[PDB]
């Protein structure tokens, strides 16, 4: 349109007015992605990018939003000539989807920082011709909606986005980049990534959005950061209000990371009358088990982060052990570096800091430590084992660093008499290792004295010692 009914709430004068606009669109046949993203982007522009407004909330006048909306839709409609792409009866062709992706891609500024903040929305695309990676995929979907292509939907993994189209969403197409300067796979399917068991494509258990999940995505995509020290509290509150609206309407049911995002917000600002963060984290894991075969990593990472912030050492290590149990059924590929870096920091920064604080109290003489709990030691081992198994599914190993020095250190935080209580059982607390690297370490892990050189040899597959 804009249709008449889409315009009656303007001007938007408050974050509550924005929520009413999302509620109205979520009540329609198909919520208007372009309208909603433009509004979120406009508000974020004046609360996070250029804070020049003279009122608390940057009043959103219909004349401004309508002009931006008409600019987008006319750009897309003028550049994508549907007459050239006969549609098979509610089915978009791969050429048509590629054409929409090319129109978005070719409109982007030739040079900018692609990981800058606040370039996620259609407001940034229209005013700045800049988008970040997943913002390109979202803009393709909004453009397809504007063109009447009801079968084109956003597909989301835990670190990438693309589109699905055709009957039941059976065709996939890459429409944006991943990482930096990698392949130009635009227009290809994701079948190779699915078949290779790379985490980036979730073995095919990725999210296939309907339009209301596409609204949930843009709300998660809100970035309240003003700088590295300061968030906009008004943006955070808007994002939290919008996530509760989607929650109430049932649209986070199949969106684990949105439930974790909402829990993280509730931790900073508990909404009176709403469930606790811990309930939300477990709902996210429950969603991942129900809809995605328990193939997602972040539901457990959200939970581990919570337990870590609250110093529940046992429960953090349990959640990290669960994260590794998910990752072990993937095969490491270079495109998976983002989750690799997260595991690397957990192993080499987060866990050492937690166990160091535990060790200091225990050294003073205080009993009942997590360091005295063989279930805790077993979770630490399962965490390493899953990461090793993941790596073993790759082609070329050589994953240096972090791993050996802090593995040895973390092992030594537990006394021999605790480590010795874990039973490591082969198939065909109790632990079964899946990785060949940890299977070979079993007797080194329960020695009274941790043999640092032998453990490093085994973890690095180094076969030789210093000549002298
Ligand atoms: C909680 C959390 C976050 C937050 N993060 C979670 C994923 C969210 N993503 C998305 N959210 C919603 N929709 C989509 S859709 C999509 C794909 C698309 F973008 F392509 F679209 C992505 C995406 C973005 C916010 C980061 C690192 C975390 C944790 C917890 C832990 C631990 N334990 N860690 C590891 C760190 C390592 N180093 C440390 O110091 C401390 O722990």
């Amino acid at each position: 349109g804009l249709k008449a009914a889409q315009k009656t709430l303007f001007p938007l004068r408050s974050i509550d007015d924005v929520v009413r606009l999302f509620a109205a669109e979520l009540g329609r046949e198909e919520p208007d992605l372009v309208l909603l993203s433009l509004v979120l982007g406009f508000v974020e522009h004046f609360l996070a990018v250029n804070r020049v407004g003279l009122t608390y909330f940057p009043v959103a006048d219909l004349s401004i939003i309508a002009a931006l909306y008409a600019r987008f839709t006319a750009q897309i409609r003028g550049a994508v000539d549907l007459s050239l792409y006969p549609r098979e009866g509610g089915v978009s062709s791969r050429e048509l989807v590629k054409k929409v992706s090319d129109v978005i891609w070719n409109s982007l500024s030739r040079s900018y920082f692609k990981d800058r903040a606040h370039i996620q929305s259609l407001f940034s695309f229209i005013t700045g011709t800049k988008l970040d990676s997943s913002g390109v995929a979202f803009a393709v979907v909004g453009a397809c909606q504007a063109l009447g292509l009801r079968d084109v939907h956003l597909a989301l993994s835990e670190d990438h986005a693309w589109v699905v189209f055709g009957p039941n969403g059976e065709q996939t197409a890459e429409v944006t980049w991943h990482g930096k300067g990698n392949e130009d796979r635009r227009g290809q399917t994701v079948n190779a990534g699915v078949a290779e068991r790379s985490w980036l494509y979730l073995k095919g258990s990725y999210m296939r959005c309907d339009r209301k999940m596409e609204v949930a995505f843009m709300v998660c995509a809100i970035n309240p950061s003003i700088d590295l020290h300061t968030d906009s509290l008004e943006l955070l509150q808007l994002q939290q209000k919008l996530l509760w609206l989607l929650y109430d309407l049932g649209h986070l049911e199949r969106y684990p990371m949105a439930l974790g995002n909402l829990a993280d917000l509730e931790e900073l600002e508990p909404t009176p009358g709403r469930p606790d963060p811990l309930t939300l984290y477990h709902k996210g894991i429950a969603s991942a088990k129900t809809y995605y075969r328990d193939e997602h990593i972040y539901p457990y990472m959200y939970l581990a982060g919570y337990h870590c912030r609250n110093r529940n050492v046992r429960e953090a290590l349990q959640a990290w052990a669960d994260t590794a149990t998910v990752i072990q059924d993937y095969n490491y590929c270079r495109e998976d570096e983002e989750i690799y870096k997260e595991f690397f920091e957990v192993a080499n920064d987060v866990i050492p800091n937690l166990l160091k604080e535990a060790a200091s109290l225990l050294e003073a003489g205080s009993q009942g430590s997590a360091l005295q709990d063989p279930e805790c030691f077993a979770h630490l081992l399962r965490f390493y084992d899953g990461i090793c198994k993941w790596e073993e599914g790759s082609p070329t190993p050589v994953l240096h660093v972090g791993w050996a020095t802090f593995l040895v250190q973390s092992l030594g935080r537990f006394e021999g008499q605790v480590r010795q209580k874990v039973r490591i059982v082969s198939v065909p607390p109790v632990l079964t290792f899946q990785s060949e690297k940890m299977k070979g370490m079993k007797e080194l892990l329960v020695a009274t004295k941790i043999n640092s050189s032998a453990i490093k040899l085994q973890l690095t597959a180094q076969s030789q010692v210093q000549m002298k």
